[PDB]
């Protein structure tokens, strides 16, 4: 269904180049840095127009295209022009906010420097400009048209302090793409800033007065975070950052960037910049939108299988801040496709992104028909499994409802010869020696069990939250007394399962063996063969607990990770290690595995234990 047109056409599309009072249509080398938004039904595409070469330090104006026929035709204009002082004069990384009929565009402007802004030792070639574009629509003679009056840029330099906590400032740019209007009316731009030590960091730069004046939040990301892109979610700014050669860092701020906290329990470090997460990162589109009644976030980044800056394979992601789903590749085949901008308008999905051959960049305008289709299906799957659980009439008359808050994965009835199927469709677990049973799998034999990947997910690690906090729940039944300690459930630190963050085993004397990190295991309680047991493992604040049938076990509530270090879980193991190299034999049935991104409370745990017979997806198929 999806279709595209080369909309900003390299070495071809012309723009009105204005110098010293004179305007001429001028062909442009390369187009980059797409920003695609909506203003009262008017579609607006803003970007770099790189006249002579794709090189960063060269002649660049900020181009605008606009369409009132959902992008079948466009008008073309230059939104902002550089100073024309020299052949490297340039306005850069145009960052857009829409509020009412106004386009607020923020750009760096450089007169003559022949080096990348980040390499600079002073602020002698730099200024930070804001220009406002006023969109007007007309209905003359029954023809819907639009026009945009671009005001003169204004310097916001007076608003950049010489100092921030522990440093002296140098320069700052917007993070590019599209920024936002906060619910309180504030213009909010995430910004990339340099200090005299040449560190790059990201901040929140905001206006409470329609851009008259600006202020910076006192807080900041870690050093090395550039081109931040932001959105607002349940009252907080979520600042999504690029870190060259490292996983992307994601932050949350509830007070206009005054205080920043890494989004460890949701989105930070999920997205790698390449298969080995050892290459340059990218600009990313990141918006919060509503689709079929559901508030969600869309996020794009290229997979960069090729490496360096080529950045092939622009991929789109969908999240409700709990589950994270891979929509798929937006770009075509293995073309280089780095920067992008996703717009949801009148229930249609679009993307303006780069394609680059031989360092010559064009921007394509794609109708993401196939992608939105996949999105709605996944979203209806989410709403409906949350509804299922939610509608359950818990035992003690109706009890407290089963929590879906923070629930990320659900392994139940649906299964396959070699995979166990996630109800929320994001991450399946692989299985071995498993026979299907109502709402679960029956496992047996050395090498049996199911593995639910964490770090093993690869480049994009959606369960990364597990290192900071989680609750893994399951119903289990043991079918033979073991010859020795054998596994049922757990979070493994290494490939085997031999090193465990937190886990439950069972032994030859019919006692439970909970494993807390590397602490010596002390057996406890009692279990009978053939009895269905409820198991819950929680982990939070470096403390681990293990519950059976709703009550904690012996020693529950122990430290499982040293103060200093952050864990790096490899996978969860269910009903065995799923490893041929591991000598144990778990003859067990696991049903309804649940995974939450927080430690459930007493009550939630009791509820789940009481409703084990009801959550299973067998009929609700």
């Amino acid at each position: 269904g999806s279709s595209r047109v080369e909309l900003f056409k390299r070495q071809s599309s012309k723009v009105p180049f204005e110098k010293d009072g004179k305007v001429t249509e001028r062909v442009v080398h390369s187009f980059r840095l797409p920003a695609l938004v909506n203003v009262d039904g008017v579609m607006v595409a803003i970007a770099d127009a790189r006249y002579e070469t794709s090189f960063d330090n060269s002649l660049i104006d900020t181009v605008a295209k606009y369409s009132v026929d959902d992008g079948e035709t466009w008008e073309t204009q230059i939104a902002i022009k550089n100073s024309r002082a020299s052949s490297v004069s340039r306005v850069v990384d145009p960052t857009v906010i829409v509020k009412g009929n106004k386009l607020y565009v923020l750009v760096g402007s450089y007169n003559s420097s022949r080096s990348y802004w980040t390499s600079h030792g002073d602020a002698r070639d730099w200024d930070i400009l804001l220009a406002v574009g006023e969109v007007t629509k007309s209905t003359a003679g029954g023809k819907i048209t639009a026009s945009i009056k671009w005001g003169s840029p204004v310097s916001l330099k007076e608003f950049f302090p010489a100092e921030m906590e522990g440093m002296h400032t140098n320069q700052f740019l917007g993070g590019a793409g599209v920024a936002i209007v906060a619910s309180n009316g504030n213009l909010v731009y995430p910004v990339q800033v340099t200090n005299k030590k040449k560190q790059v960091f990201s901040k929140i730069f905001y206006s409470e007065d329609e851009g008259k004046t600006w202020k910076f939040g006192k807080g900041r990301s870690a050093f090395g975070c550039s081109e931040p892109v932001a959105l607002e979610w349940e009252g907080k700014l979520i600042i999504n950052t690029r870190v060259d050669y490292r996983r992307r860092l994601v932050y949350e701020s509830s007070d206009m960037g005054n205080t920043w906290l890494e989004a460890v329990g949701t989105l930070s470090r999920v997205w790698g910049p390449s298969p080995k997460s050892n290459q340059p990162g990218s600009q990313s589109s990141f918006t919060a939108v509503t689709i079929e009644g559901m508030r969600v976030m869309l996020f794009t980044h290229p997979l960069n299988f090729k490496g360096r800056w080529l950045r092939d394979r622009l991929n789109l992601w969908l999240t409700d801040n709990q589950r994270i789903y891979n929509v798929g590749q937006v770009s075509i085949g293995d073309e280089n496709s780095a920067y992008s901008s996703v717009l949801y308008k009148d229930d249609k999905l679009y993307c303006l992104h780069e394609i680059n051959s031989n360092e010559v960049y064009s921007l394509v305008f794609a109708r993401l028909v196939g992608e939105l289709r996949i999105i709605k299906s996944v979203l209806q799957s989410w709403k409906n499994w949350d509804s299922h659980l939610s509608s359950i009439c818990t035992p003690a008359g109706c009890g407290p409802a089963v929590t879906t808050v923070g629930l990320v994965g659900f392994l139940s009835h649906s299964a396959t010869k070699t995979e166990w199927e996630d109800a929320y469709r994001c991450v399946n677990a692989s299985t071995a020696n498993a026979e299907r049973v109502p709402n679960g799998l029956k496992f047996a034999g050395v090498g049996g069990g199911a593995l639910w990947p964490v770090s093993q997910q690869g480049q994009n690690q959606r369960y990364h939250f597990a290192n900071h906090a989680f609750t893994l729940v399951a119903s289990v039944t043991i079918h033979e007394v073991p010859k020795g300690a054998s596994p049922l459930l757990g979070a493994s630190l290494d490939s085997s399962g031999g090193k465990k963050l937190l886990g439950l085993s069972y032994d030859k004397r019919h006692q439970w063996q909970p494993i807390y990190g590397s602490t010596p295991v002390t057996p406890t309680g009692s279990w009978e063969m053939g009895k269905r047991y409820h198991v819950v493992l929680t982990m939070a604040n470096k403390i681990g607990s293990v519950y059976i049938d709703g009550e904690p076990l012996e020693g529950s509530g122990q430290t499982v990770v040293p103060d200093e270090r952050t864990p790096d879980i490899s996978h969860f193991y269910v009903g065995g290690y799923k490893r041929s190299g591991m000598p144990t034999d778990s003859r067990v049935t696991v049903n309804n595995v649940l995974l939450y991104n927080r430690q459930l409370n007493a009550e939630e745990i009791r509820t789940l234990f009481l409703s084990q017979d009801l959550i299973g997806t067998e009929a609700h198929m």
